[PDB]
RNA sequence: UUACCAGCU
């Protein structure tokens, strides 16, 4: 159940082992019969009664938990003391001390309450600071130093996992944002935080039919308005006397004159100026995330109240995070054509494969180019350029049919698109003079949907002029050959007559909840082919037709059937995981056997994660730097048969592992030979030359998803699946 | 869309 071939790497991991003090807490069991009644007169009794008894606990409601044994093991107590003044029977029962299962679930909240010692205030389900922001003035904002914190249970033990985070808050007041938008589902999902009481309320509505002259209940009822009360407590004051304010639901008001936004806004997501500020800021290297974890640590076991509380409980943490043993996978070979080029450390071939020739080209006999009359210059020196560069790559690309679009909207591009393709026809190319995502999407959905002829989209201010020509050639040329049903290199898989399958779907909320799921399956046992589904439905019963097809196809082209299928499941979160084992693999399994004649295919699923918040470091002496790509890690973290993998290079930065979750394995393949296949799946990839995070499959079905949801919101047409068009 | 990684009120 462990990977064996890979020479050791030296890493490490922001993880802090717990010791095992773990058998002393004792549980009791409270038991209350005459009124009942809810917390209020539950905590004040067994306040007074347990605290002459003891101090410390955690009850929720029924359940409760104390290091020692009360003084008496059952007590009855027979006094409410509340202000009916009838009788509670108070019942203790001790049960066991504790069990395995449940010292997570306190250690949770003793360890959320021991952060809230440190005065850290929990935003999300984060832990951020508020007294010493690194700033960037620039923009009007700062970032908040933060604290990842987790107690679970890992393989190696009870496990605390820490990873510094930032959270981006601007100086300036929602009233600013508000005079810049004059935006419903962007305020929602920030979690706006108040200034005078420095607290934090996640925001549900933004509405201005209340004014602030509407006086809010207080004091059993008298009515206060929201200024003179921010005057008696805080000492500030509204300027505007009527205002738009926003709510949020335990009658939350807030007013937007004191709130300021937390997170980034679309608009500071799309522009270029906010991201480059912030990375500066926001990412952080490998050297620093240690220093900023030693700093973190060393401040736990200074304050008073957080070193007091751990030892109330008897638990002493170790002082730095874990360090273990990853394993890098050799370096594979990338084939092309006429050469073969063996990637570097930075696993990048970018500049190589402008040099050698790609494995398979379709020839371009002839393909089309559309633009409009002010891109004319652009368009011609464009075909111009792609000419000279072609040659070298291997293709062989003959002058173009140019057409000039009467107009540039999407209407008139439209109207020559359908007059201009033929079956003939293998491809057509567009100028855009702006980047809009409407006319992107018309243009896909005729390409993809309506009729079947492949296509690629340029926008005019990546052409213009300069050293743009060659390079955005050489990148176009690439990308053209991989949708004309093209193979770019290759690497050598092992696997034979197997069917590799990658399903992600896309959540897109525009679009009713779809769900968008996509589904790419190989067609070769080179992996260079692919067939493409789209499952989408409000996944369950579109999953069956989708594989039943997909095995048609392979059988089609093959002349067989595949011994093996190999499934790569994204999209699907840490809870939901059992869900998939519970409901979807049994269901693949019955689905295409009963279609055929005594066909039994193996059906290995494997769940994929990208957001975790585990990172491995790598080392050489005692400088802390990125692992190269390439490293796995299956032990002392890992738990029931997973893996963790790192193959991105990131220039700035640190690396964000790969997690892979086993959920069923019948295939036969060894743990390695599942290691090494989805670290060599993870170059397959023809639009950036290299490696990338997840693997190829998986990133093909979401982009897939993607285009489908974002862009042609229905199937793709059946001719088109065998060709990477959606690349 | 040239292309990869981020009590409060
Ligand atoms: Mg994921
Ligand atoms: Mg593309």
């Amino acid at each position: 159940q462990r990977g064996s071939s890979g020479q050791p790497v030296p890493v490490s991991a922001n993880y802090l082992p717990l010791k095992g003090n773990m058998d002393g807490v004792f549980k009791y069991a409270v038991g209350f019969n005459p009124p009942v009644e809810d917390i209020r007169s539950r905590s004040q009794l067994l306040n007074e009664h347990k605290e002459l008894i003891g101090l410390t606990r955690v009850f929720d409601g029924s359940t409760l938990y104390v290091p020692k044994r009360i003084c008496e093991q059952r007590l009855d107590l027979m006094s409410t003391r509340q202000t009916d003044g009838a009788s509670i029977k108070v019942t203790i029962s001790l049960v066991d001390s504790v069990k395995n299962r449940d010292v997570v679930q306190l250690m949770n909240v003793i360890f959320k309450r021991i952060l809230r010692s440190l005065k850290l205030q929990r935003i999300g389900r984060d832990y951020y600071d508020a007294n010493s922001p690194l700033e960037v003035p620039q923009h009007k904002m700062q970032l908040w130093p933060g604290y990842v914190t987790a107690i679970n249970r890992h393989e190696g033990g009870l496990m605390l996992v820490l990873d510094v985070s930032h959270r981006v808050m601007k100086t300036d007041t929602a009233l600013d944002f508000l005079y810049e938008l004059y935006a419903f589902k962007q305020l929602v999902g920030s979690v706006v935080l108040t200034r005078y009481n420095n607290r934090t309320y996640e925001i549900d509505d933004i509405a201005w039919d209340k004014n602030p002259r509407c006086a809010f209940q207080d004091h059993a009822g008298s009515q206060i308005t929201f200024v003179d009360y921010y005057k008696r407590a805080y000492d500030l004051d509204i300027t505007d006397l009527e205002q738009p304010l926003l709510i949020h639901r335990p009658m939350v008001c807030l007013v937007p004159e004191l709130c300021a936004m937390t997170g980034l806004t679309d608009a500071a997501r799309s522009d270029f100026k906010v991201m480059k500020d912030l990375a500066v800021h926001t990412r952080v290297p490998p050297e620093k995330r240690a220093e900023s974890f030693r700093k973190f640590i060393q401040r736990l076991n200074t304050t008073k109240e957080a070193s007091e509380l751990l030892h109330s409980w008897g638990l002493v943490l170790d002082s730095r995070m874990l360090d273990m043993q990853g394993r890098r996978l050799p370096p594979e070979k990338i084939l092309f054509k006429h050469s073969s080029i063996v990637a570097n450390m930075e696993a990048d071939w970018s500049r190589e494969c402008l040099k050698e020739h790609v494995i398979s080209a379709v020839s371009l006999l002839d393909w089309a180019v559309l633009f409009v009359r002010k891109d004319q210059g652009k368009a011609t020196d464009f075909v111009n350029m792609l000419s000279k560069v072609c040659p070298p790559i291997g293709m062989e690309v003959h002058e173009p049919k140019m057409v000039e679009v009467v107009n540039d909207r999407t209407e008139s591009y439209l109207r020559a698109l359908r007059e201009l393709i033929a079956p003939r026809l293998q491809m057509v190319v567009i100028v855009f003079p702006t980047s809009r995502d409407d006319r992107y999407s018309a243009v896909k959905k005729l390409c993809c949907i309506e009729s079947p002829i492949p296509s690629q989209v340029l926008i005019a201010r990546t052409i213009t002029q300069q050293q743009k020509l060659r390079s955005v050639a050489q990148k176009v040329a690439l990308q053209m050959n991989a949708k004309l049903g093209g193979e770019l290199w290759a690497v050598e898989i092992p696997l034979k007559s197997c069917m590799v399958v990658g399903i992600d779907v896309y959540h897109d909320k525009s679009y009713g909840n779809k769900s968008i799921a996509g589904f790419v399956a190989s067609t070769n046992p080179s992996f260079t082919r692919w067939y493409s589904r789209t499952a989408m439905q409000e996944l369950i019963h579109e999953l069956k037709l989708c594989m039943q097809a997909a095995l048609k196809k392979y059988n089609e082209m093959n002349q067989s059937l595949p011994e093996r299928i190999i499934v790569f499941r994204d999209g699907v979160g840490e809870g939901r995981e059992e869900y998939v084992s519970e409901f979807e693999v049994p269901q693949f399994n019955s689905c295409f056997s009963i279609f055929g004649e005594n066909y039994c295919p193996k059906l290995a699923v494997v769940v994929v994660q990208k957001r975790i918040t585990t990172r491995i470091f790598g080392r050489s002496g005692h400088s802390y730097d990125n692992p190269p790509p390439g490293v796995i890690v299956d032990h002392t973290i890992t738990k029931s048969y997973d893996f963790y993998l790192v193959s991105q290079h990131v220039r700035q930065g640190t690396v964000s592992p790969t997690y892979y979750r086993v959920i069923y394995d019948k295939s036969g393949l060894k743990p390695d030979h599942l290691q090494r296949l989805t670290y060599k799946l993870t170059h397959m990839y023809y639009n950036w030359p290299g490696t990338i995070r997840t693997p190829a499959p998986c990133k093909y079905a979401h982009k897939l998803a993607f285009l489908v949801g974002k862009s042609l919101h229905r199937d793709p047409a059946h001719e088109l699946s065998d060709r990477l068009f959606f690349l």
